[PDB]
RNA sequence: CUUAUUUG
């Protein structure tokens, strides 16, 4: 028989795994997350680039190959997996280590991991999610209304500052550093809901980016290399 | 780089 249905043994050797090691995925509403690590190392991660990426990878790969996979170039702090349901699934995951010098392995090693002969195993890291990024903006409008517009929306928002655009027109950016990753996905899903157009003017709802990030900082240390 | 969570 089989050969023409769904083979359930492979959602179920993870379910046989999960429960070896008591990490017991946290379900999404359909989504899945891996955490709780295995003894052997005590600590959290530092502020650091501890944070990795995979992309491009199968859409029926389970996490029970590329949490491994993790545990291998580096300690493991929280690993999550998403898929899609609008035509079929995608994907793509992402995971924290213990440090950074866990997380440059992890890409250096699993970028460079042809997991098929169809299957460029695409990696990434620096997007913390702790920073949020703005663009457009009002026309001449403070930057303290900035903050309060987005105040009721993102009460996790710690600091903010604009200035640094990332050229080569004006226009600033907008840079804010809220409390947690979810703190500034729920201010960023609102302006990309509709809360934009501030000030009747314009605005656009990005995360940092690794290119974004030197051009900003090679102009900030401008004003900061002296008092 | 062939780049993602807010979620499907």
């Amino acid at each position: 028989g089989a050969m023409e249905r769904v083979n359930p043994e492979n959602k179920a050797a993870l379910e046989a795994w999960v429960r070896e090691t008591g990490i017991r995925l946290v379900q999404v509403n359909g989504q899945r997350k891996y955490g709780g690590p295995p003894p052997g190392w005590v600590g959290s991660p530092p502020p650091a680039g501890s944070e990795v990426f995979i992309g491009r990878l199968p859409q029926d790969v389970y996490e029970h190959q590329l949490i491994p996979l993790f545990q291998r170039v580096g300690r493991l702090y929280e690993f999550r997996l998403m898929m899609t349901f609008s035509g079929l699934n995608r994907g793509f995951a992402y995971a924290r280590y213990s440090s950074r010098r866990g997380a440059q392995a992890a890409i250096a090693t699993l970028h460079n991991h042809p997991l098929r002969p169809s299957c460029p195993l695409l990696v990434c890291r620096s997007t913390e999610k702790c920073e949020l990024s703005v663009d457009g903006l009002p026309p001449n409008l403070t930057r303290s209304a900035l903050l309060l517009a987005l105040q009721p929306l993102g009460p996790g928002l710690q600091e903010a500052r604009l200035l640094p655009s990332p050229g080569p027109a004006p226009g600033q950016i907008a840079l804010l550093k809220f409390s947690s990753h979810r703190a500034a996905a729920m201010a960023k899903k609102a302006l990309v809901e509709g809360q934009s157009h501030l000030c009747g003017e314009q605005v656009a709802v990005e995360w940092l980016k690794p290119d974004l990030k030197q051009r900003l900082r090679q102009q900030l240390v401008g004003p900061f290399l002296r008092s």
